[PDB]
């Protein structure tokens, strides 16, 4: 009795791919088992993202796992709300009411705010992509009203990798000499390396920095990697390796085919694909409740709208699975937002990246 | 040979679709003639909007007049820019590159700037809607790290209409004591009631205040009806109603029956209708163009799309339109965003709002 699902991963989105794979295996059963059709497209694209959704949804999927950007977000939501079709996700969690929307990434603001709190900072730059979100750049100026602290808040989103070397002249002759050396990077992956090699080009000061990584993979990929010439790092991480599960899991991701597996064959794992693997298990954990609940389970511009009428009862068993991933403790509430979860604080440090602490909703920083 | 157009307009925006009606009255001739279908919808619903544009397309419009807002602006880009239908508007403009979008409405960045550098503020709150755009937060926070302003930036959008009156507590906290009394207004007309009584209510110096309100309506509706307490108010205008086109254009408005166009029978009138009006004097003049020229000219999720192959045509004569409407001259660069425009800067004086000068891309800000 095969269970028809959706697949919308970004292109070159691999290791996620590989991650989803390796779950449908890890999760799946004898007599029950995941279909996937799958889309692979450009997020930011809405008209993809609107075709992609309503192919789906024409085909009679259960539901759909996927990803969005700032660019598509709204039309995945809008879709999902009117139609009654779960998303199930691993993209930028939002703030809004959004049924339909599970979101499997923790909310980073609050930690992010309790550990600028922690280092006592009440002075630093922050350092955003304009081609990212600005849920966090809302929470961190809020904070800086209430908290008197002087946030230098550049948009370093939007570079045309061509005046780049010189928007950088103006963004550091703004910092280095105000003497500001206390700096959190919210972009994209690429854009930290661009960052950081231009501190260390016009050499000054480049040890006396201290940067705050505003992701949830701290230790993803050669990030840390880069010439940091000394100067503190600080992070976040979401992927436990010392976790018995995330061990457990990296004996058989550590011996895959990367030629079956593109993103395998390591000790370690994106927070995204991570997130992906765990979306699985959640989706294959709510279609079983249905089952020992005994619960039984087409034209997309189609007027007026015909939502889905089992939808509800799909999307009620999505967000009341409750269960450990490599993500650490799996919980939602209403919305479809985490909750109950925990974030690592982490320190680069003279052996390597070392977690100091954590991070939860209802405790805030704890030191370990 | 009647043109077929679309018109997508936001639920309850009467006195546009009035002035949208007196334009289509004012530049259609005996013989040629636009023929809109009309959809009345709410803006902000993605799935709405793209239900809407779809209908459209199908019919066989040659080009869309019509709203979008933060949360619907993209499904309109990305579905015009996909199938090369054109789309005029007077909602907010965006900075990316948007062929098919021709953006009426003045960006207003640019003036606002100026206005803070003429004022010699060097410290300031900005209190902007999350219910409203990013682009101006974006760009006044870059100016503060390159001036050297302090920016207190409180996103006042998304209240609850209930903690609303604490959430003020604690905005007016930060500001009210830090002595801070300059203050630019960027939201939706009603929150600006909402903040301004906020001032008076807990009266303390509510005459050593200065406002700037960042939109292009400053002597819009009964918006300078308010009890400002003697305090300084600031502002911008794009309708003049001292030059000759606009007093002519009065002249009729003035003497409409309400019942037939509601929003009308006064003596002035919203900038987002003097757009519309706009629009439909721009829209004729393309396609009179076209046919001076000789230029002669159905599944939104059609795979593989299809883009109208005449598209270009349009969306070229559009934006090659040159001519003097309510809002001034008006004229476009080849993304579809006014150039060679000039805003008015308004104070609110003894005897009224009074301009006091203007800007321009070119000049930026000159006195009058
Ligand atoms: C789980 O989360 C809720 C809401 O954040 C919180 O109130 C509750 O105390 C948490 N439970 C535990 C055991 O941390
Ligand atoms: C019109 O706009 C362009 C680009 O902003 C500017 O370079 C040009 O000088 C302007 N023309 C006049 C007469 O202001
Ligand atoms: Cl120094
Ligand atoms: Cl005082």
């Amino acid at each position: 009795n095969s269970i028809q699902i959706g697949g919308l991963f970004p292109r070159g989105a691999d290791q996620e791919y590989s991650a989803f794979r390796v779950g449908m295996v890890q999760f799946s059963t004898s007599e029950f088992r995941l279909t996937p059709h799958i889309d692979n497209l450009e997020v930011a694209n809405s008209f993809a993202v609107t075709n992609a959704f309503c192919s789906q949804f024409s085909r009679g999927v259960y539901a759909i796992f996927g990803f969005y950007d700032k660019k598509s977000v709204n039309t995945i939501t809008s879709f999902c709300g009117t139609l009654h079709v779960s998303f199930i996700t691993p993209s930028f969690p939002t703030d809004g009411t959004h049924p339909f929307v599970i979101q499997m990434r923790p909310d980073l603001k609050g930690a992010l705010l309790s550990l600028i709190e922690y280092y006592q900072w009440d002075k630093f730059a922050y350092l955003y992509d304009s081609d990212r979100g600005l849920s966090t750049l809302q929470a961190v100026l809020d904070s800086a009203a209430e908290k008197k602290w002087q946030v230098t808040a550049i948009n370093v989103g939007n570079i045309n990798n061509d005046k780049k070397d010189e928007m950088y002249r103006s963004l550091f002759q703004d910092l280095e000499l105000k003497k500001e050396r206390r700096v959190i990077l919210d972009c994209e992956r690429d854009k930290v390396n661009d960052i950081v090699d231009q501190v260390i080009t016009i050499g000054k000061h480049v040890k006396g920095y201290h940067y705050i990584i505003a992701n949830l993979g701290f230790t993803d990929g050669d990030l840390l990697k880069i010439q940091f010439g000394g100067a503190n790092v600080s992070g976040f991480q979401i992927v436990d390796y010392d976790d018995s599960l995330v061990s457990k899991f990296i004996e058989r991701w550590s011996t895959l085919e990367e030629k079956e597996y593109p993103g395998a064959h390591t000790t370690t794992i994106k927070y995204t694909s991570a997130l992906t693997y765990d979306a699985v298990q959640v989706m294959t954990e709510a279609f079983r409740n249905l089952r020992k609940q005994r619960i039984e389970i087409g034209d997309c511009l189609a007027n007026p709208a015909v939502p889905w009428g089992q939808g509800v009862e799909i999307e009620r068993a999505l967000k009341q699975v409750q269960v450990e991933g490599l993500s650490g403790n799996i919980k939602f509430d209403q919305n479809g937002k985490r909750i109950n979860y925990t974030i690592n604080i982490m320190e680069l440090k003279t052996n390597g990246p070392r977690k100091i602490g954590y991070w939860s909703e209802v405790d805030k920083m704890v030191v370990t």
